[PDB]
């Protein structure tokens, strides 16, 4: 069995996760849909991979039964692959606003000196976005189900792109809810990310969520295809960090060429003194 | 051979119907989109009844090669029915515009009074409408091909419905550019429509559009087989009267219900002095 502050620790991130994912989207509205010659060469050569790799179809359905459904254009060359850019910006947004709230409400978060909650939000959004997407991934039809809003993978030769191989091997360990949550607090409470300066507390925290972690596997996993399950858990979060830092530069790249990216993007991801001062939408978060 | 005057006539609605007819739809911009308790259930219930004959899904291609697609929703019961109604609206009167430039072309519709020239528009109108959509329908895909536009049908239980199975078989005539355009003609001077004063003049001018199409047809089909092709054609033309007087009374229930009609719509339809001063849209365009 668990000790009591494990139990006590799962439940406080449960309660945190069911309060500030909005599992159905319900509340994600406004948002933007696509409307109805030396280095030069080398950069847009690069963006072109970025995007395709990142090439999805959008289905929207309306409260009544009706559907929109989207396809992009299927070239590569003109300002026609960045069509979905502004909606990608809005959803991750709204993403990001709902893992800003999630680390609000946890205690051992809400202690940290302000400072350090920029740093370990700027570090980990990202990631805890997917872990979060994960939850809403339909392997077999490779497609993000998000309330009245669906992602579908355009089309093996996928499980190339690290992000795509990581949904799909994510999916695959068939985790519980309890699991994720401890795996987005093990992501959020990183020692090591720029500009922490807490580095012991923040360390022991996550060691704390890691055994925790290991503990409620034991407890609940005793079948063979479970061997090893914390192992490959947090195999999977040194790779969750790995695609994070690829994405930070596959984003700067878009950016560069193309702005899309929001405000509060913008702040987590670095784009342009102190830190409060360079990141005034999250520090008015953070207050909030 | 044709007569001089015969030929004189069909190029004269043939440049009529190239000045007017935007056939690929190009300029068909601004249009609205569907968005991202006695007797009146009695009269919901027929205007269920009257939507679900007329639902198709949308197809937008745009420029850069992209495609929005919109599915339309089942009955269910409520104002979800109502969703493509403004679109409609907005295509319609832009079809009704160009039909209403097709008439003013023709010296034959221009030298009329003008309150006939209103009373036959008003009569025609929603079935030269049909006969121009008829040149962009696609039979095997069952689609409407409005230029970056496309108007699905979902889906034989479908030719149960007047409209449908009008447009099936018209096409399935295979008619030339110039017969198209003298069924529009002969339905245009039609002189029965209500409030036609002149009747014998309009008539008379019915006659000769019918009688250069009979004459079209014996000069340019291989004689025998397309025996009876004028005759076909009178018949379908028959048929649209019916479906236009269908689609009126449809059109008036659901707009008492669930206003949507445009300006030009409202004027066309009757929906509510002289024929000029209930008609200032029309009157307005003619001049
Ligand atoms: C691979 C891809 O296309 O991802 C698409 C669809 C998809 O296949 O899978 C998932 C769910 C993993 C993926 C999650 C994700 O992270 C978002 C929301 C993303 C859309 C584009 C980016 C990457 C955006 C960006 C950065 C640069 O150009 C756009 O940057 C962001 O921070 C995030 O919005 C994302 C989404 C929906
Ligand atoms: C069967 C149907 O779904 O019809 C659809 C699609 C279709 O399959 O075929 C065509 C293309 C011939 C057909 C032509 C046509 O006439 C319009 C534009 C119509 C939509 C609805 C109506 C009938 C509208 C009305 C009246 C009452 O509620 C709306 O009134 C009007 O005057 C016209 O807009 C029309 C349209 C697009």
């Amino acid at each position: 069995g668990l000790t009591e502050e494990q139990r006590m620790m799962i439940r406080e991130l449960m309660d945190a996760q069911m309060k500030t994912f909005d599992t159905t989207f319900s509340h994600f509205k406004n948002f933007r849909l696509p409307g109805v010659s030396r280095e030069e060469a080398a950069k847009w050569s690069q963006v072109r991979k970025d995007l395709c790799s990142l090439k999805v179809s959008l289905q929207l359905r309306g409260e009544d039964g009706s559907v929109w459904n989207y396809k992009p254009p299927a070239d590569s060359g003109g300002k026609e692959i960045f069509s979905l850019l502004p909606h990608m910006a809005d959803m991750s947004t709204y993403m990001f606003k709902g893992i800003i709230s999630f680390a609000k409400v946890i205690s051992y978060f809400r202690d940290l000196p302000i400072e350090d909650q920029i740093s370990l939000l700027k570090g980990a959004a990202f990631e805890l976005c997917q872990l979060r997407f994960n939850t809403v991934f339909n392997a077999e039809t490779g497609t993000w189900e998000c309330g009245r809003l669906s992602y579908c993978l355009e089309d093996q030769q996928l499980l190339l792109e690290p992000m795509l191989k990581f949904h799909y091997m994510l999916k695959k360990l068939q985790l519980h809810e309890e699991e994720y949550v401890l795996m987005q607090a093990i992501s959020l409470f990183s020692p090591d990310r720029p500009g922490v300066l807490q580095h012991r507390v923040v360390d022991q925290l996550q060691e704390q969520f890691a055994i925790t972690l290991k503990s409620y596997i034991e407890c609940n996993r005793p079948q063979p295809a479970h061997r090893f399950l914390f192992l490959k858990i947090m195999a999977m979060l040194t790779e969750l960090r790995s695609i994070n830092a690829q994405h930070t530069q596959r984003l700067l790249r878009i950016q560069d060429i193309h702005p899309f990216a929001t405000p509060l993007m913008q702040e987590l991801f670095g784009i342009t003194s102190s830190l409060t001062e360079r990141h005034k939408i999250l520090h008015r978060l953070l207050q909030e």
